[PDB]
């Protein structure tokens, strides 16, 4: 029984983690086979930063303007290439500690662990999720880029998420392992906004039912609805809509707890309208969006 934020094991992402120098800035890499990955405004100067061209840089570096250490090791860089908003520095040494790994690009809804690493040193892991708007709500300080998200299959570390900056409300904004930034976002110092975010609706249902299977079953009803008036009530509290395809992920659950997705739905459009009266859920009295029904699960 209980139920807690869980991050996937570490391990295998931390015998990746390397620290990028270039000029005065350190930052994290991502060392796998012979290739270190880390965020490309490395390269930037104070200057630079504002309004910077990035082909311009680079072609002026060379590969002894990078170091690269593994631990108290130096890995000597042999090649270089920009990779979208990565660069993508080829070294001597094979990493012995690579896992079995991919590159994702994670959808909205979803979660990942994150290593929060500073100077090349895993620091703490946390789980976040991929908001609606193209954000993670991290928490992260400076020296904390090339920072990696990742899930675990199996033995197959699934990268999905690496750490370029924060933006002026506080949340975090990064790319995928090819580079490319998840939103609207572009790698210069300049403020930037996130569009409007949105509550994720399956990931609260799944929390629902992962709080029944931990016995909390104040917020049950018999009230019931459809899917459509459902919907209607989810646009009023900024919930995202809900479709069959949703409903159809939460069988197991359903099955298992003997609550239909319907019926649940209809008890979140009571604790949307009327709130929770000073009690919580699963120790909380904010209805929860950051589990997937595959957290619920694996973890229940
Ligand atoms: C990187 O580690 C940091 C991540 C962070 C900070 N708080 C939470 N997470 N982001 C660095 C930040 C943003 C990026 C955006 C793209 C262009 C470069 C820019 C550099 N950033 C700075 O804060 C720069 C501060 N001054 C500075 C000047 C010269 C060289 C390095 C740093």
């Amino acid at each position: 029984s209980g139920f807690r934020k869980m991050a996937f094991p570490s391990g295998k992402v931390e015998g990746c983690m390397v620290q990028v120098t270039c000029g005065t800035t350190t930052l994290n890499g991502l060392w796998l086979d012979d290739t270190v990955y880390c965020p490309r405004h490395v390269i930037c100067t104070a200057e630079d930063m504002l309004n910077p061209n990035y082909e311009d840089l680079l072609i002026r570096k060379s590969n002894h303007s990078f170091l690269v250490q593994a631990g108290n090791v130096q890995l000597r860089v042999i090649g270089h290439s920009m990779q979208n908003c990565l660069l993508r520095l080829k070294v001597d040494t094979s990493n012995p500690k690579t896992p079995k790994y991919k590159f994702v690009r994670i959808q909205p809804g979803q979660t990942f662990s994150v290593l929060a690493c500073y100077n090349g040193s895993p620091s703490g892991v946390y789980q976040c999720a991929m908001r609606p708007n193209h954000t993670i709500k991290g928490s992260f300080l400076n020296g904390s880029c090339g920072s990696v998200g990742f899930n675990i299959d199996y033995d197959c570390v699934s990268f999905c998420y690496m750490h370029h900056m924060e933006l002026p409300t506080g949340v975090h904004a990064g790319t995928d392992l090819e580079g490319k930034f998840y939103g609207p976002f572009v790698d210069i110092q300049t403020a930037q906004a996130a569009g409007t975010d949105t509550t994720i609706t399956l990931n609260v249902l799944a929390w629902l039912y992962a709080a029944v299977i931990n016995g909390d079953r104040w917020f049950l009803n018999r009230f019931t609805t459809t899917l459509n008036d459902f919907n209607l009530v989810a646009m009023k509290y900024n919930y995202e809509p809900l479709t069959q395809d949703h409903v159809d992920i939460l069988g197991p659950l359903s099955a298992q707890t003997g609550i239909a997705v319907l019926d649940m739905c209809a008890a979140l459009k009571e604790l949307l309208q009327n709130g929770m009266n000073g009690r919580t859920i699963l120790g909380s009295t904010i209805l929860e969006d950051e589990f997937t029904p595959f957290d619920v699960v694996r973890q229940c």
